[PDB]
């Protein structure tokens, strides 16, 4: 099926998912000199106080840390968002080299990786109904750069050896996602889509300005993961990022000047 190789990569997705060439696709390049400061944007509210992580899974495309979203234990509000959005999972996109890996770009600059914290609009009952709505999801995008290690990310890094191949999952309780946030919450925001098939245009993207630092040893462990399932030929899980798509008829707003 779909993947990131030469024969099933982003360039081929449009054949099975025509929305790939749609009106509001992601990711996109963020031109900081074109983004408009929107003073009508309310402060962003990240309430991960009662976050309840459950499992970590290798799905053949990346790894997801899932949370219990049956209640408003971990929600995102404010900013350009109306209503409450529940955290359902987070995952990363990274490269085979430190100069690439992120999905969104800033003035064309690519980062080593990108963290995506996925939330869904509670007004819609469940995640499945939410992806069918133009304002169904809110994804918090965070850039990763190679520098000093990130304490909050080591716990994830430590368990990657247990979910090396596609289909593997491991218990991952009591993880605190607040450990993955940078100091500042300044951000850029625009209407877009999921960056992987089905590429549904149901996402309000919130990309933070300030990246978090991770060590080379930490990113190296991400690169040790496998796209393939156990017993199959080994394909290193690297460069699982979709490149920037045309902004078209969209405007990127900034919460800061
Ligand atoms: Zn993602």
């Amino acid at each position: 099926h779909w993947g990131y190789g030469k024969h099933n990569g982003p360039e081929h997705w449009h054949k099975d998912f025509p929305i790939a060439k749609g009106e509001r696709q992601s990711p996109v390049d963020i031109d900081t000199h074109t983004a408009k400061y929107d003073p009508s944007l309310k402060p962003l509210s990240v309430s991960y106080d009662q976050a309840t992580s459950l499992r970590i899974l290798n799905n053949g495309h990346a790894f997801n840390v899932e949370f219990d979203d049956s209640q408003d234990k971990a929600v995102l509000k404010g900013g350009p968002l109306d209503g409450t959005y529940r955290l359902i999972q987070f995952h990363f996109h990274w490269g085979s080299l430190d100069g690439q890996g992120s999905e969104h770009t800033v003035d064309k600059k690519k980062y080593a990786a990108e963290l995506h914290l996925v939330h869904w609009n509670t007004k819609y009952g469940d995640f499945g109904k939410a992806v069918q709505q133009p304002d169904g999801l809110a994804v918090l995008g965070i850039f990763l750069k190679v520098g000093s290690a990130k304490p909050g990310l080591q716990k994830v890094v430590d368990v990657l050896d247990s979910i090396k191949t596609k289909g593997k999952s491991a218990d991952f309780t009591n993880f605190d996602p607040r450990g993955l946030l940078p100091e500042s919450l300044d951000y850029w925001t625009y209407p877009g889509s999921l960056t992987t098939p089905p590429l549904l245009e149901c996402v309000t993207w919130i990309v933070l300005k300030e990246p978090i630092s991770v060590s080379s040893e930490q990113v190296l462990k991400f690169r040790k993961l496998n796209f393939n399932g156990e017993g199959e030929p080994e394909e290193l899980m690297v460069d699982n990022w979709r490149p920037a798509q045309p902004l078209k008829n969209r405007q990127i707003k900034a919460s800061f000047k």
